[PDB]
């Protein structure tokens, strides 16, 4: 989907009113999922948990409006296309048997290669079984990407397909495949497609898979809903791949199987090649849908400004006499993850003041801010509300517990002193 991109751009800039804009922006974006199918209830649920948070949250202080609304667009994409934090690429433990499922045609044969390579590079010692006893030409079809993604291969064009499965399964495991991908028909014949299930469902109970894979075209975006139910009844499905990710796209139905088995998407299917196959992680994927270029650089935007706010606070603190090592601690961090402070947009009222009576206060180096830390973490929960306590015994101590030098808790003690000193006046 490409006018989403579009109107981010056209929102982000092209201003006028800015609740007009969002109004058209909410609109483009529903309009731009509907063509790329998702499903109205999927989309009308993103708006609807879009609208809560623009309803309960008001951008930080400095933030722009359009900012912190596409941060919210971009997070709740994230949710809706699973993104809970979940890539889990390596398989968790030692031998890993995958059992592709799917109806012919969809891409179950060419994901089975692909997904070989992909955990050969990987290095995983991969094989491949070949079951399919229906379709002409399967066992050589997977004979060619098994060889041509330099993963071991094992298969039989006629018998018992769970036996056939069974029997290749025991010959990989005995040559040390560490990842065995059970490649499967997706027709019974004719199209008795309930030959089919009953056939996975035994391929299954001799194999004993640890990840069934739903293999999907994106290509059935109203059409999702049942295969998955179909599918997940005879081999409960624990992951899917959604295949044909070129030229004239769609994907949208994905995440109503998605939704329906309650399955992540761990693979995208973008092409024809063995090598055009890259895992799906929903952060980076709705990042390009967006905008890669616009949504990196507006993150980016929104989190210096929340650091520069903290650095605010540090420096106004100071300049109302609020000095503590508290305030230092939150000064130090803040200046730490920031650079040398700014010149281009310093746009500080404390900070631009705070160095304008005392230079050398805005001008110590990351290590000096790192001891200073660390010394701070070692003081006492007394001593950091009452640091004039510290003694020649405690200012020791302090050096011990932080690996610094006893004058070096004496900067610090004096940097104190003397920022708290100052904000008296004359
Ligand atoms: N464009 C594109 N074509 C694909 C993709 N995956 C599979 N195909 C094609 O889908 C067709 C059916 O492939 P096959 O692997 O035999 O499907 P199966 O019956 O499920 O094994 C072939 O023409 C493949 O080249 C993909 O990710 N993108
Ligand atoms: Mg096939």
């Amino acid at each position: 989907m490409e006018g989403v991109r579009r109107a981010v751009a056209k929102f982000l800039r092209g201003g006028g009113v800015y609740e007009k804009a969002v109004d058209a922006f909410v609109k483009d974006l529903q309009r731009e999922l509907i063509k790329a199918d998702v499903n109205v209830k999927l989309v009308l649920n993103v708006t609807r948990r879009i609208k809560e948070r623009a309803l309960k949250e008001e951008p930080p202080p400095g933030v722009t409006r359009r900012d912190w609304m596409i941060k919210i667009v971009y997070e709740e994409l994230v949710k809706l296309f699973g993104g809970d934090q979940e890539p889990q690429v390596d398989p968790p433990k030692t031998p890993w048997i995958v059992l592709l499922v799917g109806v012919q045609g969809s891409g179950k044969t060419t994901t089975a290669g692909k997904l070989a390579y992909y955990y050969v590079r990987r290095g995983y010692k991969v094989g491949l079984v070949s079951s399919d006893t229906h379709r002409p030409g399967a066992y050589e079809q997977l004979k060619r990407l098994a060889e041509e993604a330099g993963a071991m291969f094992y298969g039989e064009r006629e018998g018992d397909p769970a036996e056939i499965a069974r029997r290749g399964l025991e010959d990989l495991l005995s040559r040390g495949a560490e990842i065995v991908i059970v490649d499967t028909a997706g027709r019974h014949g004719h199209g008795e497609e309930a030959r089919l299930l009953d056939e996975m469902k035994a391929i299954a109970s001799k194999v004993r898979p640890d990840e069934v894979a739903l293999v999907i075209d994106a290509s059935i975006g109203q059409k999702a809903m049942g295969l998955a139910e179909r599918f997940h009844k005879s081999t409960p499905i624990g992951s899917i791949i959604v295949t044909k990710m070129d030229g004239t796209a769609r994907g949208g139905g994905a995440l109503t199987a998605a939704a329906v088995t309650g399955a992540r998407i761990k693979f995208i299917g973008t092409g024809e090649t063995l090598g055009e196959l890259e895992p799906f992680a929903p952060r980076r994927f709705v990042a390009r849908i967006l905008g890669m270029g616009d949504l990196e650089s507006l993150l980016e935007r929104i989190k210096s400004l929340e650091e520069a706010g903290e650095l605010d606070r540090a420096a106004e603190d100071v300049l109302k006499g609020r000095i503590t090592m508290r305030t230092i601690y939150r000064q130090l961090r803040a200046m730490r993850k920031l650079g040398p402070l700014g010149k281009v947009l310093q746009m500080l009222p404390g900070a631009s003041m705070l160095a304008s009576i005392d230079e050398g206060a805005l001008k110590l180096g990351e290590e000096k801010m790192k001891r200073w830390m660390a010394i701070i973490e070692s003081m006492t929960y007394e001593e950091l509300d009452r640091p004039e306590i510290i003694d020649k015994r405690r200012m020791r101590r302090i050096a011990i517990g932080s690996g610094t030098s006893v004058d070096d808790v004496r900067e610090l003690l004096v940097y104190y002193k003397n920022l708290k000193t100052m904000m008296k006046k004359l």
